[PDB]
């Protein structure tokens, strides 16, 4: 089957009690960026891959343009990219700290 | 202020590559075998209750037939049952030792 529609499929029969957890789940999957401990040592990253967003910001210094780091990293969007720009100016200490270390 | 239309909202802005994570995930909310720390102290338990999977285990190794165990526990479901024998045949170390004394 198509994946929107099985899906579709399955939260219409879902049970009510089950409504807020599922929302709260999929809301955090909008989230670009992750955190996980002992995932790329617990670094924020690009949801679902071993992509550090302090790495991004580093080859970026290096002076990697967008289209290279697109060209590089083909699952990457543009969105993941401002998502990961947005991530350090909410956090710039911890990412240059991690590109110093 | 309508959670079901927001989570029907939410689902329809995921991109493809996340839906089957989704999928799984609520499988595992519906699953009427539910793990989790702070029930049963991490025990697999019935969703919904704090009946832990080895109890009624316990019973039907013991000879309570599917009717006594509905009868006794009017909140379970064949289903329930169901799912307990099959969690049972899967991870049968782990509930054998939660059955014995320790």
């Amino acid at each position: 089957m198509n994946k929107k529609t099985q899906l579709l499929e399955v939260i219409a029969a879902l049970p009510e009690e089950l409504v807020d957890q599922a929302l709260n789940y999929v809301q955090m999957l909008q989230n670009p960026i992750q955190i996980t401990p002992g995932v790329c040592g617990g670094q924020a990253r690009i949801r679902n891959t071993r992509i550090p967003v302090w790495t991004l910001v580093a080859y970026r210094q290096q002076g990697a343009p967008d289209k290279e780091l697109l060209a590089n990293y083909p699952g990457l969007t543009a969105e993941d990219l401002s998502a990961a720009w947005h991530y350090y100016e909410q956090n710039p200490e911890q990412i240059d700290r991690e590109i110093a270390q």
